[PDB]
């Protein structure tokens, strides 16, 4: 089994309405995501899924809520992304634009899954039903998805 590295992805979810960050810059531009990146040396992931929220798009928040993890496998590199998924409370603040995230309000009937991760139709709908989840998606790429499991979890 590959070594993986640790990353957070962070949901900023109201009763109607997520925020997404559409990546600016560099190959995979216009995909839309949560907000996250790598975990850091000493701090607890949640600690970094807040850290990087702040980073990426301003906001702040007292609480994080792990709601899934999840494992990305890409085909032609050797690392599992180890992807831990959060969902915030009670956001502070207004989000940012960057150079690298332009940062938008969708409303839950208008989810840009098309232009989201693949993998983010088969978990985002659990999410939004209030489930955790564990997945496993292993990608050719940014588009094909070559096997993946996703399960509904009671604790994550
Ligand atoms: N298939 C996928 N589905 C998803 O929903 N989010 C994914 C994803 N693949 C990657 N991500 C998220 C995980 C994490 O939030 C981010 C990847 O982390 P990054 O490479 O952005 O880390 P960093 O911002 O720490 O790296 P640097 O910017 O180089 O320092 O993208
Ligand atoms: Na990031
Ligand atoms: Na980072």
């Amino acid at each position: 089994m590959k070594a993986s590295r640790l990353y957070t992805l962070v949901l900023v979810l109201q009763p109607q309405r997520v925020l997404l960050g559409m990546k600016k810059r560099g190959f995979g531009a216009g995909r839309w995501n949560g907000f996250g990146g790598k975990v850091q040396e000493g701090e607890t992931i949640e600690d970094g899924a807040r850290r990087e929220l702040q980073e990426e798009s301003g906001l702040t928040v007292d609480a994080l809520h792990k709601v899934g993890q999840i494992v990305f496998e890409f085909v032609g590199e050797p690392e599992l992304m180890d992807v831990h998924v959060f969902c915030t409370d009670s956001i502070q603040g207004t989000p940012v634009e960057s150079d690298e995230m332009r940062p938008c309000w969708f409303q839950l009937d208008q989810i840009p899954f098309k232009d989201m991760w693949p993998d983010n139709s088969y978990w985002f709908p659990l999410l939004l039903q209030k489930k955790k989840f564990h997945g496993y998606f292993k990608f050719q790429g940014q588009d094909t998805i070559l096997d993946y499991t996703l399960r509904e979890v009671d604790t994550v």
